[PDB]
């Protein structure tokens, strides 16, 4: 009776007060009322036509009025999808994640994956990175079987842990199909982050796709994650990354704004075309074959190894609270060329087959 | 990609989404002929039905919240796109038409209907009223006035009435999708600028809002080019010459200007909205042929309804004649009545359908 399609209209009715009406709270609660009614719609009954008109209503006003854009929104979203979400419990040393929102519509390697596992490797460092869909997936490793449940045996023998985001956030798979239809970014678009299942994580790399959402986008990651130290990231190139090509500001929550240039870390710089996504398999391939396996070097100016170095170096210095960014170059090579790296992610992938 | 899309289609959206916004009047006019398209051309049950209902939703609710569609030639252009799918009226070649935007959240008597029945018993007008029932209950099937059959009605008839749905398969094809959504949108001000005949020189349109008058003004200019309109506004909220309180005028005269009318200036005591109420199609029906034009009723009364009655007929009247002499126009609203011209006048309207 509660939450229905009235209750959704008188939502979205504040939304189009001048001014609106709808507090952070009230996009919690409305955002409840969507995911229980997309459950509802398994056909393309008029009942499914009427939803679906009023969750698009809903969210295309919360986009126009902008209010999707501001910190405590952000948080709230977040939270409401984190309702439908299989959450990891462990019983109560530096864990981290790095991952972007995505949206920057750009098409570059799988570095967030990748320059995990090479972090991973570096003595002291714990990766428990978390993904939307794959690349683990198709080097012989049933991620299906990393779930709630699963997590907690795989946590202590563990260096490094892929968590696949599908496998948690059902929520998300519910407002799947509308947002492909709407075409529009909506509040979902930045919450890809903010889903972390582990809260063990106490520092991360961030990357959003715009420089105007950065500030706020901060802000919502100190309340989404109130303990954990920060990088939140954007290539001016317009990139959800730290880019191999221009300048990144960066964002840093230490419970403050620099810029990063590959010349930093004794790097060259690479154009996007450079560092390009093969897809999931290929870039897996090259990850396993041309990265991990030691066929690269620092001073070879091979883009996407250049590309996981950096993108390592900045994990590393978040973790060891400081700048030393060559130092960090150093620490990355040593994970790779010791042969750390490969076998942190072989010890995982053992794991999760014998699970 | 065709341009009749739902790729057209979410291109015009995110001009909606930028800051400031970048979709144009005439953007709005192409949007909405993509709309009709895509709804006109669904697939019961597709896929392709429910991805259509949520971009549409999309445009209709972002162009809401950016009150783009609240401007004059937003509002026009909307109105041009929608005619684009509507049955117009090919006549061979004073002509008035009363109605207002609704959504002034009243249910007061119809008087739109009943003005237009009495104005249309004063010799030298002719009304053709376009409304979105009441004359259907008095024994005539309205789904037999369409674009092919007024024609034939034209030259014996002093009274027509054109039911929109027959006309406008736009707005039917919009039907489902603004009940769905249940918020306003472009579509709740559109009617009364798509009258289907061109031979209509004058009209008093009613808008729900005084904030909407001034570019609703403009939007009918643009709509109806040479045409003498009276924008009004009951001050109360309401999209007619109110029975209580003063209404606002604003004088499209082809030759900016205002005016306020209060029932004093017709000698007329003032009535509230309760004592002015609907009782539904059939009995307003009964109410308005079986009382009101059979003359039980007289100037002196002070039957509210009556009284409201008399004045919106004045106030078409004194449009039609170009003064502003509102007791001369409750004189002839009067002999209309007591004369049995109005009631004769609709009578003839009735039959004339009937025979069709
Ligand atoms: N579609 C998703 C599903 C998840 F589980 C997590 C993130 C997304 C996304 O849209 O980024």
């Amino acid at each position: 009776h509660h939450m229905s399609e009235a209750t959704l209209l008188s939502y979205t009715k504040k939304l189009l007060a001048s001014p609106p009406q709808l507090s952070s709270t009230d996009l919690h609660d409305a955002l409840l009322v969507i995911l229980s009614l997309l459950q509802k719609c398994d056909t393309n009954s008029d009942e499914s036509l009427s939803i679906y008109t009023k969750v698009s209503s809903f969210l295309t006003a919360l986009r126009v009025t902008k209010l999707d854009h501001k910190a405590e929104y952000i948080a709230e979203a977040a939270k409401a999808v984190l309702r439908h979400s299989d959450l990891v419990d462990l019983p109560l040393p530096v864990i981290l994640d790095i991952v972007g929102t995505g949206g920057d519509g750009q098409n570059t390697f799988n570095v967030s994956t990748s320059a995990a596992i090479v972090a991973s490797g570096i003595q002291g460092l714990k990766i428990c990175k978390h993904g939307n869909k794959d690349l683990i997936g198709t080097l012989g490793c049933d991620m299906f079987k990393v779930n709630s449940s699963t997590v907690p045996k795989l946590w202590p023998d563990n260096t490094f842990m892929f968590l696949l985001a599908p496998f948690f956030h059902h929520g998300m798979g519910h407002v799947s199909k509308i947002r492909k239809f709407l075409g529009i970014p909506t509040v979902f678009n930045v919450l890809g982050p903010l889903l972390h299942p582990v809260s063990h994580v106490n520092k991360r790399i961030l990357g959003v796709y715009s420089k105007e959402l950065a500030p706020e986008y901060a802000k919502a990651a100190a309340l989404v994650y109130p303990g954990s130290e920060t990088f939140i990231v954007w290539g001016h190139v317009g990139l959800d990354e730290v880019s191999p090509i221009g300048k990144t500001t960066v964002w840093h929550i230490d419970p403050k704004t620099f810029q990063l240039e590959p010349s930093m870390f004794g790097l060259e710089e690479h154009e996007l075309s450079k560092c390009a996504s093969y897809g999931p398999k290929e870039n897996a391939r090259i990850l396993k074959e041309e990265v991990l396996s030691g066929k690269y070097h620092l001073g070879d100016n091979n883009p996407i190894y250049d590309y996981i170095l950096m993108n390592t170096a900045v994990l590393y210095c978040l973790s060891q609270g400081h700048q030393n960014w060559k130092e960090g170059i150093i620490k990355a090579e040593e994970s790779i060329h010791s042969g750390n790296a490969l076998r942190s992610l072989e010890h995982f992938i053992d794991s999760v087959s014998s699970l």
